[PDB]
Order: C-alpha cells, then sequence, then structure tokens
C-alpha cells in the first residue's frame, strides 16, 4: 500500500555502489519523469539521466568543494537524475506540447485544439509579462515532478535522495545546459542503500497536523 | 505497481459528489500531505481540507473570473485541499523542526541536534538573506508536496485535480492567511469522477523522452 511506503521511504545517506537497477527498473524511472503531471501540461523540464560511471562523475563536479559530501551519493547510487527546467517558455514548446496532444487524439475537432493553445498561451503570457515569474512558474513544475519521482522509486522499492546541496552553475556548465536553454534544480540519484546509510535507521520525523493543518 | 498508477492516474474534470472518501481515506491523504519530504524537513507549509459543504463553499469563492470554470470541482468533490506555503522563514520555525526532531529521537547527542539546527539554518539564510528567494524556494518545496500527493491519492484509488486556476488573493482573504504568515499556491480537488469526466476516457498525452531525456 502507498501509505506504508510514504510512511517508510527515507533519504539514502550511502548507496552501495555494487546494486544496480535492473533494465526494466532503468525504464520504469524513465517512465516515471516523462509521465509526470504540469501546469497546462506544459512539461517545462529536460532530465538527465546519468548511469555510467564517467556520467556519474560529470554530475558529481557539481559537488566538488563546498558540497563536496554529496559527491559519494551521485557516484554510488546506480542512476543519477538531475532535474533541469526551461530558462524560458518559448512559442516553439508550446506548440510542442499542443502538437502532441493533437498527435495523441485529446482533440475531436480544430477548435478544440485552437481552444487548448489559447489558454495555456494565456497563462504562460501572465507568468512572464505580469507576474514576472515564468522561470519560477516553470522550476515549480519541476519540483513537482521531483515529489512524483521519490514517491514512485520509493513504490518500486527503491531507495533515493533529492539534492539540492550541489553547484548548479557548475553542473550547468557541465552539460551546456544555459546554451539549450535550461537549468539545473534538484539532483536525485536512485539504487539501493548501504550500511553507511545512518538515516536508514531513524525515526522519521514531521510536524504534527495540529500545527500545519486545518479541517473546515 | 505504481507504474501503472502513474500512467493511468489523470487530471478529473469532473466529480460525483455522492462519492465520498471512506474515514480511512480522509485520514490516509492527511498522512501524505504531513509526511512529504521537503528542503532541510523545513516543512514550510499549511494545508487547508475542506470536506464540508460550507467550507468547500468558502474554498470556491477563489474560482471566479476566468477561474469559474474551475468552480464545479471545488464543490463537488469530496474533499478540496488548499496547499499553502509560509511567505517568509523565520527562526522560530526553525526552532520548531528542530525540536521535533528531537523529540522523535533522531538525535543521540545535544551536539548532533546543534549541528542539525546549524545546517538548516545556513541554507536558510542563504535563500532569506543572500539570494533572497526564500518565498520561492518555500513555494518550491509545497509543489513536491503536492506532486507526492498526486501519485498517492491515485495509489489509493481516488481522483484528483491539481489547480493553479483559482484566485489565491481571494482564498487568502477568506481564509486569513497572510496575517498567519501563509498564502496559498495550488488547490486539490480529491474524490472519484462522474461521467461527465470527459479527460477519464482521453488518452493521456506527453512529450517523447528523445526531447526532454538525454541518457549518459
Ligand atoms: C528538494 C530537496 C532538497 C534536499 N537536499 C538534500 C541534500 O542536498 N543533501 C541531503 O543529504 N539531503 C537532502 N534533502 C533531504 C531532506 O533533509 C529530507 O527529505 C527531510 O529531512 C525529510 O527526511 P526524509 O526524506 O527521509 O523523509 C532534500 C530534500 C528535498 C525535498
Ligand atoms: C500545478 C498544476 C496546476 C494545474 N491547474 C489546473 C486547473 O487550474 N484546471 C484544470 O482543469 N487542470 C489543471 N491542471 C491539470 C493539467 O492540465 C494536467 O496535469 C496536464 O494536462 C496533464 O494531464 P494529467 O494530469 O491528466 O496526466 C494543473 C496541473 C498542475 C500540475
Ligand atoms: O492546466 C490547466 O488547464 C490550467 C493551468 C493553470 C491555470 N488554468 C488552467
Ligand atoms: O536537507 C538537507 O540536508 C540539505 C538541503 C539543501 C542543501 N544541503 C542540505
Amino acid at each position: 500500500d502507498i501509505i506504508s511506503v510514504a510512511l517508510k521511504r527515507h533519504s539514502t545517506k550511502a548507496f552501495d555502489a555494487s546494486k544496480k537497477l535492473t533494465p526494466e527498473q532503468a525504464e520504469q524511472i524513465k517512465t516515471l519523469l516523462q509521465y509526470s503531471p504540469s501546469s497546462t501540461n506544459s512539461q517545462p523540464w529536460h532530465f538527465i539521466v546519468a548511469s555510467t560511471e564517467e556520467g556519474k562523475a560529470r554530475v558529481a563536479k557539481s559537488a566538488a568543494g563546498n558540497y563536496v559530501f554529496n559527491e559519494r551519493k551521485m557516484l554510488d547510487a546506480s542512476h543519477v537524475v538531475v532535474f533541469c527546467a526551461k530558462t524560458a517558455m518559448d512559442d516553439v514548446w508550446l506548440k510542442l506540447v499542443v502538437d502532441q496532444e493533437d498527435a495523441d487524439g485529446r482533440f475531436a475537432t480544430p477548435e478544440a485544439k485552437a481552444a487548448n493553445d489559447k489558454g495555456r498561451k494565456f497563462f504562460a503570457d501572465m507568468h512572464r509579462k505580469d507576474l514576472h515569474d515564468d522561470a519560477e512558474w516553470m522550476a515549480k513544475q519541476v519540483y513537482l515532478n521531483v515529489g512524483n519521482f521519490l514517491l514512485g522509486v520509493a513504490a518500486l522499492g527503491l531507495d533515493a535522495v533529492p539534492i539540492e546541496g550541489f553547484d548548479a552553475a557548475i553542473l550547468d556548465a557541465e552539460f551546456g545546459l544555459k546554451e539549450k536553454g535550461y537549468t539545473s534544480l534538484v539532483v536525485v540519484p536512485v539504487g539501493h542503500h548501504s550500511v553507511e546509510d545512518f538515516n536508514a535507521t531513524l525515526p522519521k520525523s514531521r510536524l504534527p497536523q495540529n500545527i500545519t493543518l486545518t479541517e473546515v
């Protein structure tokens, strides 16, 4: 059951480098990344899935220095996912999205398609021209994807840990993301924890609902 | 199978108001909200769970103007969750979190607790005092919670729909959130879809991985 998963999952502090995802699990995590929902189905994201030792080493470069202690997590985990957000929502991407929805048969008429495109453009423009938060808006969708992902991999019986402790400037440069129109936000190593994972046996802690939740 | 859940869930466009969550399910969705992970376990959030007609009507006030299209969703679903983020990170909240972790038994010594507190303050200050993006940083954690929530409720066999199409100023004012230190970000009606939910039978659509995903 999913509640058991939510209560038993945890942020892995150390991974067993010998335990790799099966080809099936490797495919499944990519499915999770792709099918996450997003506002207007904008999917303002890009994912870098590092599974080779050299690939993970490249990602780990972002932890060199001040976040050096996050390097082992990025190197020992079987697969490491870098969640990136678009730096700007261009019309080409908007058309890409609506044309894909059309190709998938979500529109019964050309007017239905036009209405969908018009609505998506309306909110994209609102965030860009009036709220002046389009970058944050897209980053928010990426974080939602991350939330979906962490629970999903836990439900697959895999360990993982979300990471904000890295230098996005270094990671972006390493993969030339800026020129490509993206920026790294969260790094998530996935695999199996080792005996070195001190957080695997500690009790989980959250504020009481009497503080965080109001019922009406 | 969490992958089947991810592939089969959908944004519900119409709910059957007579199909209520069971008592246990009502508690389970609250558990999901509570146990979502967050950066430094900051849990910079508040949730409003509306299950009464009066409660849902109060939330539905936000479905005005360009958002009237979302009023029925907020009124017809069994339970409606309002995801809120703190408007500013303060030391009182930081102390609350570390003291809770201590009460739950995560620290073996006073030094361990102090180290955890210093680490959390280090990143909170980075956002609040240097980057000046603590409002966005906290909102991102709320969206991660939302992502975890949508997959979780789908795994419970419940329908839902995330909503950004609501007037947050209206919702904030109706619940006096500003003075309390919070602001509404996403509204999520939860329940069971009706035969009128046209999106329950439409194919899901996502961009292909050859565009959004790079393996290395
Ligand atoms: C977006 C995000 C960034 C985080 N960054 C890191 C990190 O850089 N290093 C680390 O050890 N844990 C990291 N964490 C893990 C948290 O400290 C954690 O989710 C929280 O203490 C709750 O514990 P749990 O995940 O085991 O339930 C992060 C969590 C999130 C959601
Ligand atoms: C943060 C967020 C805000 C959204 N807002 C609304 C909304 O206001 N009204 C609505 O009908 N759907 C809303 N959606 C639903 C999306 O259009 C949907 O997630 C996306 O098209 C993909 O479809 P799916 O959820 O069925 O997989 C939103 C989704 C997210 C993640
Ligand atoms: O995804 C949608 O349909 C949507 C998102 C934001 C605001 N209104 C509609
Ligand atoms: O949750 C943590 O431990 C954390 C979050 C951001 C950066 N460094 C550590």
